[PDB]
């Protein structure tokens, strides 16, 4: 039952000594391995928008050497995933500085990737969140990756669809991407609602997604925003399939076994769970 299990989210929810406690533990929570020196070794720290915001070693997107412009294989993006492959999976990344706009293309191109998720404004109250990597109007080339804007759809205040034409000039492939663009998502404290962000979800989620592709998403320092939106993406998707590991914080722990720091603030984590119950309501209030 949803009926069930929302009644266990809302007792969840009021019980805000059991909030803090969990958060105290998730606090104090470590993986292993959680090592991230490759990310913090000298060529690469120009690399990170955040210092505190890394890949682990064993967790992190390598770009092919020979397609990269610099020769490297470090871009600031984790693979996170279910054990199920038949599992919707995710790149979590920083928003792109301006100096990795390149790899951040690339790393869309090697991965299969037709959908992206930004979840900040370029600027928050004066303070640059990320750089534009794709065009305003027309086409951009990013190395050997032409971006076209096909299409900008504003939905509302909250959110707007961007839709690209990708080639890559060098073997003249092509493809589509859709760019889910959230607006209204403050870096500091959490919206007010949790309807508009569930209903931008519904729309990424019927979007094309590839053959087996990773969505990616980012914030800035692709941790706060982007490990609360994939907490509840996670936690709602589980529960789809009727999987039976029901535990929000055992569901965080998971997330952070993969790529550290993510969901920032007690706000974001108590948010998530006001949104997977908000999504559960909505579902039987519809049925």
């Amino acid at each position: 039952t949803g009926h069930m299990i929302l009644a266990y989210m809302e007792d969840h929810l009021r019980n805000r000594d059991r909030l803090a406690k969990e958060w105290q533990a998730l606090c104090a929570y470590q993986a292993e391995p959680n090592t991230c020196a490759t990310a913090q070794g000298e060529g690469n720290i120009k690399k990170n928008r955040h210092p505190d915001f890394l890949p682990y070693d064993h967790a992190r997107i390598k770009l092919k050497v020979e397609s990269s412009p610099s020769r490297s294989d470090y871009i600031n993006a984790s693979p996170i995933i279910e054990h199920d492959p038949r599992m919707p999976a995710y790149i979590a990344t920083q928003g792109p500085l301006s100096h990795t706009i390149a790899d951040f293309w690339q790393m869309v191109w090697e991965s299969g990737c037709t959908v992206i998720v930004m979840l900040t404004p370029l600027v928050e109250d004066g303070v640059k969140q990320c750089d534009r990597y794709w065009p305003d109007e027309g086409a951009s080339l990013y190395h050997v990756y032409e971006v076209n804007l096909v299409s900008e759809h504003i939905w509302c205040e909250d959110f707007l669809v961007r839709s690209f034409y990708l080639k890559n000039v060098q073997t003249q492939e092509t493809r589509t991407l859709t760019q889910f663009h959230f607006l209204s998502w403050p870096a500091e404290g959490t919206p007010a609602s949790t309807r508009p962000l569930l209903d931008f979800r519904r729309k990424v989620n019927k979007c094309y997604r590839g053959r087996s592709c990773p969505i990616i998403v980012h914030c800035s320092d692709g941790a706060g925003r982007t490990g609360t939106y994939i907490l509840i993406d996670m936690v709602l998707n589980r529960m789809a399939k009727g999987v039976k590991e029901i535990d929000i914080a055992a569901t965080l722990e998971h997330v952070r076994d993969q790529r550290p720091g993510l969901v920032r603030s007690k706000d974001q984590f108590e948010f998530a769970l006001t949104a997977v119950a908000e999504e559960v309501n909505a579902i039987l209030k519809a049925l």
